[PDB]
């Protein structure tokens, strides 16, 4: 599993549930395609994103849906998403953990790639 | 001064300073128009973005080149650029502070609205 | 002022206002001496804490009482205060800004050292 | 297993190896007793701290070593370690993941409690 997404909500103290998330990859003609979705889990997991082989090289944009998370719980939040971008496996495949740590007023991510 | 954003670097614990960034409003077609740039001064701030006339309702990016900054401090960064999108929204005067810390692998955001 | 503390509320999106901290100097015995104290403004900042004459090397902790502050607003918090431990240490001119965001189960810390 | 603590670099993008910590809990007397101590493991964590059955209600500290950890790795840092301080198991037991985020200037601490 070449791209995981991991989020808590620090309101709470607790794993961020069913919290919904689009995967885009830039096409060639700088359009961020369609690339996967899902949502969290009981663990505040998102796992089985993609494959080894389908995962090349490029740029990528996790787009993390935190507004309706906040709405559900009763909180008008500030931000619209978190949005992560990076370039993935320029140097050969590795793993790619993201992490989202969630407030009303804040987040913070971070990354643990792996060889 | 109805917008501005504050970086600062976590790795050097300083100012992140002449770090470059693009504000953007979401249009109906739902494209990215450019409102106001600049890059950050000595002191990580970057001031006289709009004006209260001009900023009004909507949805607004932030997007900060934190790779350029990264790079040019010889450091491998993850992230392409941090990314800030979230909703004005008209409740009594309200100041907006973005404020962004930095590490190579890692970024936190918090919004400051005051009156 | 060499030592300056700014404290924010990630929930609110606010400076975090009338929260209490102390400032402590380690003895030689290893214990904590009371150093300097005070509140956040309405800014969050806490200024005067101490001058550049008695701000000598030394190892410092700065304790936050973020427990109630949380209490006051009615959310329950995990941490029973926020601590801030660090070497101070004489490279040319140096001033020291604490800042601290909080959420009930989260807080993250940064120094910026400036001249 | 009721307390497991989980450290991250954010300058590398990894887990924070062979991170030394050590947990006290406060005695009768407002006196800090050691609790128990250990290292991170190759994934960034430290399980087996304790049990159930010792880990009663009270008030506990984490201190992380940060320090030695970044001197390892050729880095001044800020802080001489990362506390977290917390009442536990108020009411009733809980299990307590305790992650931290490392940056040579900064750090973030959050907590996962579950029933
Ligand atoms: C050193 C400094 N810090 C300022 N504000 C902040 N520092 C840190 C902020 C912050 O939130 N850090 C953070 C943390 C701690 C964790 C995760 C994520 C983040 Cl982003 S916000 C403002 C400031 N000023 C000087 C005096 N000017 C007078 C104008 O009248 C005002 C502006 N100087
Ligand atoms: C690299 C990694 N990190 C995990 N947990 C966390 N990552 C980050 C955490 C966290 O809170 N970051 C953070 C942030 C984001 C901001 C401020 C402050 C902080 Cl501290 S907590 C779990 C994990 N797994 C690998 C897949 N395994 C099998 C599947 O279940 C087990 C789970 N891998």
């Amino acid at each position: 599993c070449p791209l995981m997404v991991k989020v808590l909500d620090a309101v709470r103290g607790s794993p961020a549930i069913n919290v919904a998330m689009h995967v885009f990859r830039k096409a060639a003609d700088d359009t961020w395609e369609p690339f996967a979705s899902g949502k969290t889990s009981e663990s505040g997991e998102l796992h089985g994103l993609t494959t080894e082989e389908e995962f090349v090289e490029g740029i990528y944009k996790v787009e993390i849906d935190t507004k309706s998370y906040w709405k559900a719980l009763g909180i008008s939040p500030f931000h619209e998403h978190a949005e992560v971008v990076f370039t993935a496996n320029d140097s050969g495949p590795r793993r790619y953990t993201i992490a989202a740590l969630l407030s009303p007023y804040s987040y913070s991510t971070t990354a643990v790639v792996t060889n």
